[PDB]
């Protein structure tokens, strides 16, 4: 009767089958440790492996239908359980991240990585973007960036990119069953909450739905207590600040909300159809050759350019503690045309190639 | 290919919607996909891990939505499973008695015992379907199948059908039910899979008061020609309980309540009415009960337990609530030797096929 067993997992599942469910946020934390234990230790092709996948499937599905996995305390407890299997970065004694939950069913351009690179070219900003390929096509092996090498890179880089799978081994254990399940689970909303560097003190966290946003705001406050945080939801169904129509922002100011519109940044609206992803190789070429090269300017109404510039502007106003969106657009524009943003990126690529 | 993981997944997504978009006929179609997929899982390959993941997910989502506890869904699910079953063909009062299980109890096989005693009462024919106990009495139960039941039918007052030899569908889901460890729709299908259409009365035990009324309606959809008692013992028992009260649901809707005192019997704790496994259960039934060693008034718990369940069968067969007359007829069936001969005629009938 070991605690890390199918029998314990099963007892947690049965709490979720109750009317009403009797699974606490604490219980979810414990269930996830059990799941990660079972799946880390599962003997390939054992009967036990088929039984474990059965029970893990059962548990995660039951969680999704109860919808308890979209409540702040549950999301936070789930993030903390996954982090117990993560390599966290240890650093000595303004630093921003930008990332979305995914799940908006939108195949739009990688604006988060782009805006993270342009923001890092602005004097006074440091960007430690966490997520996940785009940045791997540029000529650096992202597998080299891990808990033991991030401290080497930290002092001399305005821009850093952390590929999630090389930190969160717990996510790696559930990867295959997540593919088999083919349905959303608690895991689909945890990514933005797993930042392995405690020194990040400001972030933009995009969410796919209006309903999730207020609970996500409360979860972000529990996981990143020291952080000033924008939760963002584009009204067309987007986990970023949208190039068309309005975006709502939930403001964690250690709950105030305000609406964003491209007209506020001094930009024309652009359909999502004009901001498509072309896949990592081509997106990287667009970013480096169309955007970081300074080929396009504010006022050309290039949609992907405008999309990056706006998301940089928000990242900048967040950093400076004001809502002067046009000033953010000025600063993002300057970081591109001064060649600072491309220098920031190239410095990080060169740093990574030296490991 | 419609019978694919992708088809299964699309049904699961209907259960995840608010509100759920999975119809009763959708559940029927989902279960056919599941029975198809689970036959392909002969090894612990990645493809079996994937399929087991999607079947678990679908059955778990169905449980949480509680659609599997609705009459129309239970009926459609029984219909889907039956598509993989051997059905008995017979030419143009016949009773069954069986419980859903899943009450967490380990009580004597009263349903097979009362089926035998009832089969010794003139005018009653019993075709009990379930499951071993009869297997241990020098009877090759494998020989009782779709081809042989029509040969045994005419000159047997008692017949026993071993469910697993008829319902190949239930065979394919057996491993994943053990692995899941939670109740699913499959926990309530056994009683609704009787392969002989001619059965026109039955007692169907359920484990759950909450499930009971919806199960009564399911029974009426699956067995529209049957007068049916659904029974639930208040202690949590899919039988007419030898202790405390039992609630009975009646379909041609109607509810009444049973208590051992109404049979002029004493109450016995479930500890006194325990199962000993098939071999010893069969020996108690043959040597202590069908032999007439015990009488009404001996207060022998297994004997009383069997008398009560036989009395209810008898009252159902005749359409009255004269429970003490039921006792009299059950007692007469045992002590006349009618019950033992009825069983012995079946066992020899099977032995000689």
């Amino acid at each position: 009767h070991h605690h890390m067993s199918e029998a314990t997992l099963l007892s947690y599942t049965k709490k979720l089958l109750a009317s009403p469910p009797q699974l606490s946020s604490t219980d979810l934390h414990d269930a996830l440790l059990v799941i990660l234990s079972l799946l880390q230790k599962c003997d390939t092709n054992s009967d036990e492996s088929l039984s474990i996948y059965t029970k893990v499937s059962s548990f995660l599905t039951a969680l999704r239908v109860t919808k308890l996995d979209h409540k702040a305390e549950y999301i936070a407890e789930a993030a903390k359980a996954v982090l117990r299997h993560s390599d966290l970065v240890d650093l000595p004694l303004v630093i921003l991240d930008i990332v979305g939950t995914g799940g908006d069913g939108q195949n739009t351009f990688n604006v988060s990585t782009s805006a993270a690179i342009v923001a890092s070219g602005i004097q006074g900003l440091k960007i430690c973007k966490h997520g996940g390929d785009l940045i791997g096509t540029l000529g650096c092996d992202m597998f080299k960036v891990n808990s033991s090498t991030v401290p080497k890179l930290w002092p001399d880089n305005t821009f850093m990119f952390l590929l999630a799978p090389f930190f969160h081994h717990g996510m790696g254990h559930v990867s295959k069953i997540r593919k088999f399940l083919g349905i959303p689970t608690v895991f689909n909303v945890l990514g933005p909450l797993l930042h392995p560097v405690s020194h990040v003190n400001k972030r933009i966290l995009g969410v796919y739905s209006k309903e999730l946003a207020p609970e996500y705001a409360k979860a972000a406050a529990l996981v990143y207590p020291g952080s000033e945080t924008f939760i963002v939801w584009g009204h067309v169904g987007l986990d970023e600040v949208s190039p068309i129509g309005k975006t709502t922002v939930w403001h964690i100011d250690p709950l105030k909300t305000f609406q964003l519109e491209p007209s506020m940044f001094g930009l024309e609206e652009h359909e999502l159809s004009k901001c498509a992803s072309y896949g990592p190789k081509e997106n990287a070429r667009i970013l480096k050759e169309e955007v970081l090269s300074g080929k396009y300017h504010l006022g050309d109404n290039n949609p992907i350019y405008d999309y990056i510039l706006m998301n940089t502007a928000v990242l900048y106003c967040l950093s400076q503690g004001h809502q002067n969106w046009k000033e953010g657009i000025i600063k993002a524009e300057e970081s591109i045309h001064s060649g600072n943003a491309l220098r920031s990126l190239e410095h990080f690529i060169d740093s990574v190639s030296s490991l």
